[PDB]
């Protein structure tokens, strides 16, 4: 399927133990999509003073489309020193590994995979 439905846990910036998914951003995207494929993918809210709180290379899921069954369709951007690897969407928030953190929440997304 070229689509995924995924229940995203929302995480809190502060609570999070692994703050990002490597070291390039073609590492980030690829590490975020196996994540998200194996559940293991966290959401973190982007706020003021949250994105400083966690590694770059970042990578956003953004809004694609203007949401099948409440899953809102999203794709992934990476972004390393203000350049950003994608074109897409208002951010619904920055992606993390998820090791058993409690979230706050659950984000609905359909991804573009």
């Amino acid at each position: 399927k070229t689509h995924v439905q995924l229940s995203l846990p929302v995480l809190q910036v502060r609570d999070v133990l692994v703050r990002g998914f490597g070291d390039s951003v073609e590492e980030v995207l690829s590490e975020a999509r196996q994540h998200l494929k194996d559940g293991t993918c966290g959401l973190v809210e982007v706020e003021k003073g949250v994105l400083p709180q966690l590694e770059q290379p970042y990578v956003f899921i953004k809004r694609s489309d203007a949401a099948p069954h409440g899953h809102v369709m999203v794709e992934l951007v990476a972004e390393l020193e203000g350049i950003q690897y994608g074109r897409s969407g208002e951010t619904l928030g920055v992606l993390v590994p998820h090791v058993g953190e409690i979230p706050v929440a659950y984000r609905k997304v359909l991804l573009r995979k």
